[PDB]
């Protein structure tokens, strides 16, 4: 109890060392150690914006969250369920960071914990969505999608309530925000019917052709996941930017392209009669570029 009240220090190295020794204390002595959830609540219950006072509280909650502990409010009468709101409220405070991104991350783990062990399921989710929704229309589109990406790193299903807005925000974004949008839409691709129409409606090939070697990898993963349930007509158009990834400086993009190639070749092999000329053209391009892959520079994927 005493070792977590005096951890806020000017230098960041001392704060990190204190957090490390607190984490080591909890994991080694997990049994026969009650957790003072009131102290953490008092730490992250700040009201003044741009103050950087709830960061220590959310960091303590993340530290206790990493060793399979109850996700705050163990229903021991120490606090009430309305103090679980002060944890989501933390995502509103803008500027200085470390107060909304970490809050979104810890909230995602807590939801995941509650979706895995039954008990309460969606009660946290509604407020978190409202916070995302409020941060959506009232300008501030840059913060909304990064908070959504932080949440969806542990809880994909919440993205199901914002896919339309995610696709609407895609053309106007730039830099890393476009990448965040792309992995947000990547975290939910299975069961998303008519995904190709939405992707093509926002000029997906121009996003793929731009050299980013991380965004390109994300788009390649999206294509590899979306490849089943796709007609050969769609794959005929989609294959040319994929096979343009030969001689790409990045090894990982070439490897993902090669994996796409291996899937198409077994799947399109010996097609039943002349069902579609696209099914024939698609097989020929993949087979020939797969042959071309035999002299690749990287000795591993070769």
């Amino acid at each position: 109890n005493f070792l977590m009240k005096h951890v806020f220090h000017p230098k960041r190295a001392v704060f990190r060392h204190n957090l490390e020794i607190i984490k080591t204390l909890v994991e080694c002595w997990k049994d026969c150690l009650s957790i003072p959830y009131r102290l953490i609540f008092e730490k992250f219950s700040g009201k003044d914006p741009n103050s950087k006072d709830n960061s220590v509280g959310i960091q303590l909650l993340g530290i206790v969250m990493a060793n399979d502990l109850p996700p705050y409010d163990p229903q021991c009468g120490i606090q009430s369920s309305e103090y679980f709101q002060a944890l989501v409220n933390n995502m509103s405070f803008v500027r200085y960071k470390e107060v909304y991104a970490a809050a979104a991350e810890v909230l995602g783990l807590i939801l995941r914990y509650v979706m895995e062990r039954k008990n309460i399921l969606e009660e946290s989710l509604c407020e978190l969505v409202a916070k995302q929704l409020k941060q959506h229309q009232n300008t501030m589109e840059d913060k909304f999608i990064v908070c959504l990406n932080k949440v969806t790193k542990s809880f994909p299903p919440l993205a199901d309530r914002f896919m339309n807005a995610v696709f609407f925000l895609l053309p106007k974004f730039h830099g890393v925000l476009k990448t965040l949008c792309l992995e947000v839409v990547l975290c939910r691709v299975e069961g998303m019917t008519e995904l190709y129409f939405q992707l093509k409606s926002k000029d997906f090939v121009q996003v793929m052709r731009h050299r980013d070697d991380e965004r390109q990898k994300v788009c390649l993963d999206i294509i590899y996941k979306m490849m089943p349930k796709l007609k050969p007509v769609e794959l005929r158009e989609l294959l040319n930017p994929v096979v343009e990834f030969v001689s790409h400086p990045s090894t990982t993009c070439r490897e993902q392209m090669y994996n796409i190639l291996m899937w198409i070749h077994d799947n399109y092999r010996d097609p039943e009669s002349e069902t579609d000329n696209d099914s024939q053209e698609i097989f020929k391009l993949a087979k020939d570029v797969l042959i071309q892959g035999l002299i690749d520079e990287n000795p591993g994927l070769q």
